[PDB]
């Protein structure tokens, strides 16, 4: 029995509402992709198919482009890289855009695998396009993603005998602008692009009652806020870490729509977040842009040295609640974790939880797993009192957020009884 159902709204689509009360912390929803791949940023860093990190990956060797941890992760996907492996071979030096290579895993899914399960609330089908409101600029976008894909797949797709019935490859990637969900690991970090077609009944709040987090390819929604039946269910698509204006830019550019919210009429949160000098936060803001993509390729060495010539700044410093500074911090401190850098990584981290704690209000993944990790930061350097209070943060957080069916509660409780332990040792 299902505590969420599809509904037609007044003026945002299709969308999804609650079927019984829900309550903090229920799991309303989970779901595999009907197709998913790896990032461009972690191709070949993590597992094309569990998206965990490995030492050493094992590489198909027919397409020399799919990277497994295990040779039961790279078995048991070959029914579904089969016929992408043709491609990605027959075009060897040239690696086609995310969204062409999650395209093509939906044709072969919808072709050749049976009904999936995610598709159980809605499909690929039924995906909302906005074709109406795309900009001629989008279209001509969406024109080359369709000739981008007609390259990649010629070998595995020559006609529309070889597309579901009556498939539209412009309609197609219209769709995956505004459905596609940004796969993240147990860290937080972006690691692949999937479609869940169910999930993406749910409309965008910038202050959400429900909440979605990934654990592998596998996604959990669960109840954030007390809902009452009837009301409609909602999800922030966007990072918190984002003014009115700039959430106004993407939902434009990629979801084709307006907010209305409280937050958005008042500019709630912008001014503190644009707080210091804003020629300094400018030039933060622009040094992000490489800063993020060293990131996103897990070149933690250069994101660390770029992050401390503006945390340490002979120059002028921001205020550690300026967003584009905490986005340095925050990057600071996962290089420094990734490197062993761990009392460094400490600093930072520790820095972040204030300004943590107002623009992720109520329970949010984000700062659940932020305060885990500066949790487990403390413990391991014996500071016990305080990590445990971290940590049972931590977990009043992810209680909500992430749930037993999440594999990283487990770890979270483990270093709680191995801190409590510690400090029962007196
Ligand atoms: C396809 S998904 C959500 C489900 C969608 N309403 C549908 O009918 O399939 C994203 C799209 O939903 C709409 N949407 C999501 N949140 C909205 C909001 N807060 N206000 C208006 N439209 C919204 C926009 O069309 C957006 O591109
Ligand atoms: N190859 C390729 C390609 C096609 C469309 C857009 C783009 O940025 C890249
Ligand atoms: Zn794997
Ligand atoms: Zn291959
Ligand atoms: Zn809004």
């Amino acid at each position: 029995p299902l505590k969420v159902e599809k509904f037609a709204t007044a003026n945002r689509g299709n969308g999804l509402r609650a079927v019984t009360p829900l309550r903090p912390g229920e799991l309303l929803f989970r779901s595999d992709p009907l197709a998913y791949t790896v990032c461009k940023g972690s191709r070949g860093v993590v597992c094309d198919r569990c998206l965990l990190g490995k030492e050493k990956l094992m590489r198909c060797s027919q397409c020399r482009v799919a990277k497994y941890c295990s040779a039961k992760c790279q078995k048991k996907a070959w029914p579904d890289h089969k016929r992408e492996c043709k491609c990605l071979k027959s075009c060897k030096p040239r690696y086609p855009p995310d969204s062409v290579r999650l395209l093509g895993r939906v044709v072969f899914k919808l072709m050749d695998g049976a009904p999936s399960e995610s598709e159980k609330l809605y499909s690929f089908y039924d995906l909302e396009s906005n074709i109406n409101k795309l900009t001629e600029d989008r279209k001509e976008g969406l024109r080359q993603l369709v000739m981008t894909f007609q390259h990649f797949m010629r070998e595995e797709i020559q006609d529309a005998s070889q597309l579901p019935p009556a498939f539209d490859l412009f309609e197609a990637f219209a769709k995956v602008i505004c459905n596609s969900f940004t796969i993240c690991n147990a860290e937080m970090q972006e690691v692949g692009v999937g479609l869940y077609p169910s999930i993406s009944l749910l409309n965008h709040s910038c202050d959400p009652n429900c909440s979605i987090v990934f654990n592998g390819p596998h996604l959990l929604l669960r109840a954030v806020r007390d809902i009452e039946v009837g009301e409609e269910l909602t999800i922030c698509y966007l990072d918190m870490l984002m003014t009115s204006e700039e959430r106004r830019k993407q939902l434009r550019d990629q979801y084709c729509f307006e907010c209305d919210c409280f937050r958005c009429q008042t500019q709630d949160k912008d001014a503190d977040m644009l707080t210091g000098d804003e020629q300094v936060w400018k030039e933060v803001q622009e040094s992000l842009k490489k800063i993020e993509e060293l990131k996103a390729h897990w070149k933690w060495e250069q994101v660390l040295a770029m992050c401390q010539a503006i945390i340490s700044s002979n120059s002028e410093r921001l205020p550690d609640i300026n967003i584009y500074q905490l986005k340095v911090l925050d990057c600071a401190m996962d290089a420094c974790i990734n490197l062993g850098l761990l009392e460094e990584a400490l600093f930072y981290g520790t820095r972040t939880m204030e300004p943590y704690r107002i623009f992720f209000p109520g329970s949010h993944p984000v700062r659940g797993v932020q305060v885990m990790k500066v949790g487990k930061l403390q413990l391991h350097q014996g500071m016990f009192p305080q990590a445990m209070k971290n940590l049972r943060l931590a977990f009043d957080i992810m209680r909500v957020t992430h749930g037993r069916e999440h594999s990283l509660i487990e770890d979270l409780i483990l270093l709680l009884e191995e801190c409590d332990a510690n400090i029962r040792a007196s």
